[PDB]
């Protein structure tokens, strides 16, 4: 389920957001084991009456309709303003279920006397008085949100069930420990080579995986490496911690990123590294400087020989795949974009109007801009980073960008 916080500037949306999720514009709220996604839409829907284009109005309406519920926040001390009225009109038009929340209403007696009456004119019934800053009545509001979501038949308890097998490729230079690592996985009770009558179907934790080109688990073509990367969803690149990161490792990483595969980076033979426990920062910096191409990848320190961190490697593959298949609300993408652009000046005459996610495997976003030629590498790095920083980290997954010229 997804809940959107809507409201004009300075009504306390950020404070309310931070209080509910316990800065990003999207996060999760937990309630007695039940959860839902929360999005502070910031100013994405401000001045809706100023949208001239019918297409743009329809796109904006679809953004709000992504929500199962909207928390329409107004200022309980100041009262109704023209901006609250325009937002109210847009929300009513959208027909999306909405809860009117009057923040800054700690002084209940004054609120009901001076402001509550006028709030009825917004068309959403009686407002729920709360105080995000003083943590007042937030529990009653939450209970109300949960009830409404459940009444709509939404499941706030079960985590989405995966249907496809997760294809994994284990790659790396000869002798780094690929074969040993693959067998280390198979030796654990949580894994099992499918008993059901060049790949291997493997079950781990009750989930289905396909480890590609397992036959291997002088060199000239490396056709298997390229083929394996293409076939996989998640690619585990294994490095020999005693050797560091070679140029060939960098080439494989570049290939992984260009093909848009999820990934996990493993420093194996960690047991052979001297004074190893005092060198995590050193190796992490090496990973960041040599493999920045795929720095979104979890970095696991393993010993395939001693059986160190095989579990962390498996969990990392699961996390990478989860990010690889994650979809985020367009309201969140645009809320983040507008929040950052507020204090960011784009070069040349570049303008980035809005964006939306258009695919997964890998997560791919389309941004509408005034000029495609004005979008250079720094702006692409900038867009991927704001998504990771404010929307969802997408740990383990690359983020692809597409652009469309518009006026
Ligand atoms: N000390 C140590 N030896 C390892 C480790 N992983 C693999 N090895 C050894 O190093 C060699 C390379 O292993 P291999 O698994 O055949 O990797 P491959 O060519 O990547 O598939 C073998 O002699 C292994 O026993 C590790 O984590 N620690």
């Amino acid at each position: 389920a997804t809940v959107l916080i809507v409201g004009r500037p300075n009504v306390g949306k950020s404070t309310l957001f931070n209080k509910l999720v316990k800065d990003p514009v999207q996060d999760t709220v937990e309630w007695y084991g039940k959860t839902f996604k929360l999005v502070d839409t910031c100013g994405v829907f401000d001045n809706p009456q100023d949208i001239i284009s019918q297409k743009m109005k329809e796109v904006t309406l679809n953004m709000i309709r992504e929500a199962d519920l909207v928390l329409f926040v107004v200022d309980g001390k100041r009262g109704i303003t023209k901006e609250d009225e325009s937002l109210a009109d847009f929300l009513r038009k959208s027909t999306v279920d909405t809860i009117l929340v009057a923040n800054k209403a700690e002084n209940l007696r004054e609120f009901e006397r001076e402001v509550k009456p006028e709030l009825y004119s917004l068309g959403f019934g009686e407002p729920i008085p709360v105080s995000a800053e003083h943590n007042i009545n937030l529990d009653t509001m939450l209970e109300t949100i949960i009830k409404k979501l459940e009444e709509k038949g939404l499941d706030l308890e079960s985590k989405p069930e995966i249907t496809d097998a997760i294809k994994v490729a284990i790659v790396g230079r000869p002798n780094v420990g690929k074969s040993t690592l693959f067998n280390a996985i198979l030796n654990k009770e949580r894994a099992l080579v499918s008993p059901i009558p060049v790949d291997d179907e493997v079950f781990i934790d009750g989930r289905k995986y396909v480890f590609v080109d397992t036959a291997g688990l002088e060199k000239y073509s490396n056709y298997r490496v390229v083929d394996s990367i293409e076939k996989a969803d998640v690619v585990v690149i294994v490095l020999d911690a005693t050797q560091g990161i070679t140029r060939q490792d960098q080439r494989m990483a570049g290939l992984m990123e260009r093909r848009g595969r999820a990934s996990v980076v493993v420093f194996n033979k960690w047991d052979l590294v001297v004074h190893r426990e005092k060198r995590y920062d050193e190796f992490t910096k090496l990973f960041r400087e040599k493999l920045y191409f795929i720095d979104y990848s979890p970095l696991i320190f393993t010993s395939a020989d001693k059986g160190w961190n095989i579990d962390r490697m498996i969990d990392a593959m699961n996390l990478a795949y989860a990010s690889y298949t994650t979809k985020v609300p367009s309201s969140a993408i645009n809320s983040a974009l507008q929040k950052v652009l507020a204090f960011t000046n784009l070069p040349r005459g570049l303008k980035i109007f809005f964006g939306v996610q258009v695919d997964i495997k890998p997560p791919t976003f389309l941004f509408f801009v005034n000029s495609i030629e004005k979008v250079k590498n720094p702006q692409k790095i900038f867009l991927r980073k704001l998504i990771r920083d404010y929307v969802f980290p997408f740990e383990g997954s690359p983020i692809f960008l597409k652009f469309k010229r518009s006026r």
